[PDB]
């Protein structure tokens, strides 16, 4: 759904594709316009976060589905922040889908396809070569990002249910937000109806993906999607 | 605007009045229904906060403009939390009115009429007999309260611009949220128009106070004010 194209030692192109994949590629489909929507939503979110002084890999746009991003020494992590009980959290806590958490939960996953992205804790993270100090910074950033996105979206009648972030290290040694921020990598629910406006629509055939993703875009920008 | 009536060693009545005062009582007016609205908005806010496990002095209602509250050993503080630049903050930061702060600011004021509520820091607070540990707890509670109120109001198209909290100590030695939480003690702006829906309307004759306060009530409860 994304292709990384190197430019040089300090930057690269992140290209967003219309291809969608779930359940280890056993489920595949192409959604005309998905790439554009995810790229554009990523821009909006990265820029919103940067306004608050969050460091992100975003540099500029290089076309509708193409972002220029700074090259990083990437942490082998998926960092997940959860506000509302959904998906895999139902397997860890005796709480129903939709349950509003008293505080946001941060989970750490070892980014590794062969092991199917297993959950880790701070000890495992050290073995993987990530210091406790780094993990503390990463979680602090993640929670700050969580609050900005959650509040921004809440004003637009969208629940930030949960989402995945990735991080890397820049030349200075600063920790920098990377990958993407889109309905591919977040759970968004309509505040009134609780319907999914994200990749779960595709994962579980709950409706029309392109329609859900256009909805998010329209609510954020006020504009019907261009392309 | 409030009268404290002692009952006994552990509780008292906080009575909300229709009288309004600004600029050290040099500016005065009576707004029919103001007391009821502030009393009722206080109930709503205290209960909302208690649902999140914030300890407050609120015990019960004893009439439209009367609350039963627990007797506390009061800290001589006004604790102000600020999300958006307004009022006196324009005298401290080179930032325009309406500027959205990256993070909430907590200011401490020594509650003292003669000295006109001067700003203090942690060192002054110690001389006034408040330990650094207490101040830390107070500020932690204040920021938690800020987040709950801000998010709750934002969903209703109301910007929590800033607000004043007061705190006391109960029998157990726990730190308890006290005084009131109303358009008298908060800055609320309409999200779309940025107009004041609070005591600033009276302070600076920017419109109809009772109209602004009813607006807050209506938006929160969905009901036009009873009395
Ligand atoms: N696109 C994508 N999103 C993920 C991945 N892992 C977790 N997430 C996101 O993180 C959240 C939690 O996922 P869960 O662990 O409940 O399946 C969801 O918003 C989900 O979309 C992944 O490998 N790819
Ligand atoms: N009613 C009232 N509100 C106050 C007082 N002190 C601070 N506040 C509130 O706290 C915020 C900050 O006030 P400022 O420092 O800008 O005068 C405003 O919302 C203001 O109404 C006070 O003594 N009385």
């Amino acid at each position: 759904a994304k292709k990384m194209i190197p430019i040089d030692d300090d930057k690269l192109i992140m290209e967003f594709k219309d291809d969608a994949t779930a359940f280890d590629g056993t489920k595949k489909a192409r959604f005309k316009g998905k790439g554009w929507l995810n790229a554009q939503l990523s821009v909006i979110f990265f820029k919103l976060l940067e306004e608050h002084g969050i460091k992100t890999h975003f540099i500029g746009v290089a076309g509708g589905n193409r972002l220029i991003v700074e090259k990083l020494d990437m942490y082998p992590l998926e960092v997940v922040v959860r506000n509302v009980v959904a998906g895999s959290l139902k397997k860890r806590l005796p709480l129903p889908e939709g349950y509003e958490l008293p505080e946001p939960i941060v989970e750490l996953y070892y980014k590794n396809d062969e092991l199917h992205d297993p959950m880790i804790n701070y000890y495992h993270a050290k073995v993987l070569g990530i210091s406790l100090d780094e993990i503390k910074k990463i979680e602090e950033i993640a929670l700050k990002v969580n609050e900005i996105l959650k509040d921004y979206l809440a004003k637009k009648g969208i629940i930030l249910v949960d989402f995945k972030l990735e991080f890397g290290k820049d030349k200075n040694g600063d920790i920098v937000l990377a990958d993407e921020i889109s309905p591919d990598t977040c759970r968004f629910w309509d505040a009134k109806t609780k319907r999914s406006l994200d990749k779960d629509v595709f994962r579980f055939d709950k409706g029309d993906l392109i329609e859900a993703y256009k909805e998010i875009y329209e609510r954020i920008t006020g504009e019907k999607p261009e392309f």
